[PDB]
């Protein structure tokens, strides 16, 4: 179904697809989002429209999957997802991005985190991650620039696709193995808090139609 209700929501078997605009309050336009299958993971697509507020996200529509126990990163085997996206539209400014956050307490809040892990898969206009760059590193044999910095206390990691990436397989466990083996990531006493994917919209109007996502946690 579709909604551009500021905080629609829609779950079925372990995903959810949400609108999730908590940045409306930085500009004019909208926001919506179709599920069209839950089924084998989430396909769905996400539409906007945004002017003012340049430099201000309006919103992270996304889907994601529950996660029921909190377990460490390490504990954790296996991450696995795959992405199959595009975007149409004009003057886009916004990245199409996985999300998660982790703490060390496993009932940590989960809208906030010690650490953010983002993965951004694609990065349309002058746009830019929390922090600086810490140059060129491979992961799952592809190259991505690394972002560190902070948002408040919280410490923002964000490996960005040196090209849009429009069809990704890959493990997110390869990313934070990344992190706990070349920055000091406390993968032994982190959690993960949160498991998602979707678009990070500035200004435009814009349509990220995501054929299909899949993620789970083993
Ligand atoms: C994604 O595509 C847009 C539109 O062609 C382009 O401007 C931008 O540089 C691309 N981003 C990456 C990471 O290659």
């Amino acid at each position: 179904q579709t909604s551009c209700d500021q905080w629609a929501t829609f779950t079925g078997n372990g995903y959810t697809v949400s609108n999730n605009l908590w940045g409306a309050s930085a500009g004019s336009g909208f926001g919506c989002v179709t599920v069209v299958s839950l089924s084998g993971g989430a396909s769905w697509h996400a539409d906007w429209q945004w002017s003012g507020g340049q430099n201000n996200v309006k919103s992270y529509q996304n889907s994601q999957i529950a996660i029921p126990q909190k377990r460490t990163v390490n504990s954790i085997s296996s991450m696995p997802t795959t992405a199959s996206w595009s975007y149409s539209g004009s003057n886009i400014r916004a990245n199409v991005a996985y999300d998660l956050f982790t703490a060390a307490n496993p009932n940590h809040v989960t809208y906030s985190g010690d650490y953010e892990l983002m993965i951004w898969l694609g990065k349309y206009g002058d746009i830019g991650p929390i922090g600086s760059s810490q140059g060129t590193v491979n992961v799952g044999g592809q190259s991505w620039t690394l972002y560190y910095g902070y948002n408040g206390a919280m410490q923002v990691y964000s490996f960005v696709a040196q090209t849009n990436t429009t069809n990704y397989s890959g493990d997110v466990k390869n990313f934070f193995n990344y992190l706990r083996d070349n920055k000091g990531y406390n993968a032994a006493g982190q959690y993960v808090l949160s498991y998602q994917f979707g678009t990070e919209p500035f200004t435009g109007s814009g349509t990220l139609n995501v054929a299909s996502w899949t993620a789970s946690i083993n």
